[PDB]
């Protein structure tokens, strides 16, 4: 029924409790968006869905596999996830195409020729194609970012992560790499976007998340919750930042 | 999470068991449209969701009131499910007004100028004010079917079941229909839809529920399981609708 | 002057020649018939009058305004141009109601009111008036070509192309479409139909095109072209379709 | 009559509506200055003028060539605007020289020579002539704008675009960008700056165009705009600005 199934997930880092009981449903082909003030535990969850976070309390079950059971290899359900950070998603002593075929080379055994193939499809899906034999340093903002994308989606996850991927580009930069997403999102990739770009959520996200301390106080289609929100926390939040 | 949840429902007549254990899903808000071959249990499955068939195994829970609880509870779950048939939905012996008012006075005590006033914003709201005095016999079979609506709506319930709602109807008849249902969607309504009319369903649906057999096979967005449909049975019914 | 003037255009798809020099003069107000062995170019000399194919070499003058002029607007000449294809001409997630009033609105920024009474007029002049608030998939082959009809001309275009749209209409529903053509070009609008149906070239054609392997082998009244053909290759088709 | 006519420009991304019908006339040599609150669209408006966005509704016409003209065409608009952005517009690992004769030589086809006679001609003109050699991060970030200066311009544009230009640098590296800019604009070329430099906006700005929220709310001469708005949300950001 889901592709990602969160129960009371709760996290706490020392005395501070972070996820206070985050109960979530995402559908295989679902494009959801979360936002909510900062603080509120947006990239947390995420870590958490990557396996990055280990968690106190509830349950996470990604594609049918509880991250409980006895039986799972965390590895593998860490091999269908794929995650897109806010800055730094490259090894810098590594080419572009190096670093694409890396995780798919070591951890799915792909030769070194139907890893590039695939690499040099993905670069040319996100518009870079010539740029795989650049290093990093060498690309801009917007250019890294969407290498960082090819880069996730070498593995063929069944899952993606973006954990606010254009918050630190500058505004030349964000279209480029929002549409890279969008069209993402149209091929039917799941998808769990943190952002502040009401536009894309908007236009692209199926469902919103607001979370907001540890919770997620409201949840709906974007029209729903954007122009229809049903909590005063919720048209507060959309008011101020808008 | 969701206003419907249904777990490994199942419904047999002694020997024939029409529902094999189906799950759904129904957040609020969505629209949930069902389609397959005759005998497939779309239609028992539905009525289960009201209460007006029982069922074996599997549990129900709609707006977090299980199915199984005391009856007691289970009067708000009736009263707060609309349904609306092929036909029949109305009293021919009675007029369009006072359909629409019966049950809000007799179940929920509503008072008659309290009743009569929210039946007349529903007959506004499917554009035939006009007709509160009419009988059935002289409505078209477009125009019963929304005052079916009206009715159903009278008693402000939370969510909106529809056994192919247009099916009975000439196509002529159907747009009008469709047109009120699709208002219905747009003002939030969470709705089960069971109905032919796959253009209604791409445009206001949410989610689409492929059943074979007592079984829900394909699950998905509208396009995605209409255009590109991944299971073969769901193929072969599109096949004979495409 | 001409509403459309085509000089030596030559289009070709990586190394396949298809149009190797088509030249064409059409005055408003003449309805041009298309005819031709297939793989000729006659769908391609379409899709580039309609803007919808980039040519290598020639020039194509709709209503004076040359396509590769400095000062052109492509997208407003593309108002101006309508088209029907042989089969998918409507969105299926809309009424055809919402079919018709979309571009209307959109580009030329008509009120919704005014929209939809020129649609409601257009419904009926094509005879399905009752079929407005009816989706694509409860129309029949005959009566979704005549709505996409309806729809080119919601436009109100100087041209309209016709790829033939009977073609994969059975026999039953092949009047009703040509009936419509009919009226149109009654009514003076400019217009171009590839097809194969001699019996509507003759009656409603002025001229007839004899389109073989991207050239125009000849040009001439259809009853000239269809009784006394000057190339032995027009008369080799014709004796053919016999 | 206008080197940049546009006309109810419209640009949106979902329901996000971005420019909302924006409509400005821009004369050979006139020197225009944006002002703005954050989200008002100055900086998509610009993306615009040089073919880096594409735009929903409306036209845009530069020097002559409508921006919905042939791609050959849309070609010579690209070399004919050339654009400054806050930060990248330099190659870091280049030198100074060899980034400004890049574009001359490889879409203009210049030699060489040429290409290098100009650039450093042009570094003459905005005073870094012994800079020639260097690499940018041996630049100072007012020299690194003015180098992106002379980079711009090295394609010989008929008009020069800048956002934000000396946004990014301390207020002791801003004059000397300004100057340049000020420089540019005796010579008299067609100039776009959005920019919070109001004194330089007085000084080399012919009009000003105050946008808010996707409009364009008031126009006029610095002074008259700056010392006596006319309209309340011109006043509103203002107060903030003075
Ligand atoms: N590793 C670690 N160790 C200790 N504390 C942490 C750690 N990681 C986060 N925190 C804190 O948790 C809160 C939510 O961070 P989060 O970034 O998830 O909030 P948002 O994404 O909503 S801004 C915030 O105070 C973060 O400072
Ligand atoms: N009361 C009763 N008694 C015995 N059998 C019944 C009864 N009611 C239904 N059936 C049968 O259940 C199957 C699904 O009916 P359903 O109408 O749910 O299929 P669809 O809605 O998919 S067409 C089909 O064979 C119906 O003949
Ligand atoms: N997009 C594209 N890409 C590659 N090739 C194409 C394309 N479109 C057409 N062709 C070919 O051009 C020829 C004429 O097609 P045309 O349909 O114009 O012939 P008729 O209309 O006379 S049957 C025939 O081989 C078509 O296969
Ligand atoms: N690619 C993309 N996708 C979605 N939304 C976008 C995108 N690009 C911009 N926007 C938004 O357009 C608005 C104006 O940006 P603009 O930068 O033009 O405002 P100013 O220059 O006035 S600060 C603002 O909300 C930007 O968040």
């Amino acid at each position: 029924l889901q592709m990602i199934d969160v129960h009371q997930l709760k996290k706490s880092f020392g005395s501070l409790e972070v996820l206070k009981g985050i109960n979530v449903h995402i559908r295989e082909g679902e494009v959801v968006v979360v936002i909510g003030p900062s603080g509120s535990g947006k990239s947390t969850f995420l870590r958490c869905l990557n396996l990055l976070e280990d968690f106190d309390e509830g349950e996470i079950i990604i594609d049918g596999i509880n991250l409980k059971a006895k039986d799972t290899n965390l590895n593998k359900v860490r091999e269908e996830v794929g995650m897109v950070f806010q800055r730094f998603n490259l090894f810098p002593h590594m080419t572009v195409l190096n670093n694409i075929t890396l995780a798919p080379m070591k951890v799915r055994k792909w030769p070194r020729e139907k890893a590039e193939a695939k690499a040099m499809e993905l670069l040319d899906k996100v518009g870079l194609k010539d740029k795989a034999h650049a290093y990093p340093d060498s690309l801009s903002g917007g250019q890294a970012q969407r290498v960082a994308i090819a880069r996730a989606l070498a593995m063929e996850p069944k899952i993606m992560l973006f954990d606010e991927p254009t918050s630190a580009l500058d505004p030349e930069m964000v279209g480029e790499v929002l549409s890279v997403m969008k069209q993402l999102a149209n091929e039917g990739m799941t998808m769990v976007v943190v952002t502040h770009e009401m536009g894309f959520a908007r236009e692209v996200g199926d469902r919103v998340l607001f979370m907001d301390g540890g919770y997620i106080i409201e949840e709906g289609k974007p029209e729903d919750l954007f122009d229809r929100p049903q909590h005063e926390r919720t048209k507060a939040f959309l008011s101020k930042v808008f």
